[PDB]
């Protein structure tokens, strides 16, 4: 119980029923956050009150068609990540491993992007991370949350000191 | 730039110090989010306009002296994870190997308790369930939020079929 209800949804379709559950409970702000935008315009359309941005931390995504080669790289930045006090989210989407990294400076999510390249043409994998043009599409992804009629947006981050930046 | 920023932090410190930036770049809407009680009951202190209670999914913990039996039993936690779709978050804090679990049903939650405790007798380590499946627990603690002076209080979860039962 609380002021405000948030649902975390990845399946746009599980996000519409879970805030049909909390509006027909009475509940009276209900919000909404996903990384993605698409979650987040049909939640806004069909009845979220606040849309909430994960714009934290840096994305490693590992992809091949060999599970036993994606999981190998991912456990090696997984031991050096915790290594570091990093808080490590994992997900597989297809052939898609994601890794977020959050909870280190700037510094440290350079060496484990580093060693995510060395670890990808390793076991013969592909590697993309996330930088500073995510930040621009950020800040456009808003806006068009707003131009939509979106009256209440949240962002979200482990690391308000770089993202002024 | 939104009308609401949130601080996710695990450390109380680094939290302070991201409260006190926003603050004086004029933000006047700031959240704290985080799974530790203490940080939300700080960020109150400090001025928090909004508390944001992490609810969502199973954390369980792993305890032990040997790190690379920790990881192992956590290695193999991710496998089975990932075969369900779930997401899962890792943090190491002093002999703690915390693993939350979120984006699975109720059976699966269970499953995975139960292969933890099996992995944990394999590797000769302990694991227990250090969040989530005790909705009391959180209610008494949000209302230790508001007797505190919280006026706003966020409660998130990804399953809230089984946490509409807080409402
Ligand atoms: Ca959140």
């Amino acid at each position: 119980m609380g002021d405000i209800l948030i649902v975390n949804a990845k399946d746009v379709d599980e996000m519409l029923k879970q805030v049909e559950i909390l509006r027909r409970l009475g509940a009276k702000q209900i919000a909404v956050e996903s990384s993605d935008w698409r979650i987040l315009q049909e939640a806004l359309k069909k009845g979220g009150d606040i849309l909430i941005v994960n714009g934290g931390g840096m994305t490693i995504t590992f992809r091949g068609d060999d599970l036993e080669a994606l999981l190998k790289a991912a456990i090696e930045m997984i031991k050096q990540a915790l290594k570091f006090g990093a808080t490590i989210t994992l997900s597989l989407d297809g052939n898609d491993l994601n890794i977020n990294i959050t909870g280190v400076p700037e510094q440290v999510r350079k060496e484990l992007a580093k060693e995510a390249e060395r670890l990808a043409k390793e076991f013969g994998i592909t590697v993309t991370r996330t930088g500073g043009g995510d930040v621009d599409e950020m800040l456009k992804q808003v806006e068009i949350l707003r131009r939509l009629g979106a009256k209440q947006i949240a962002v979200e981050s482990d690391d308000w000191r770089i993202l002024q930046e």
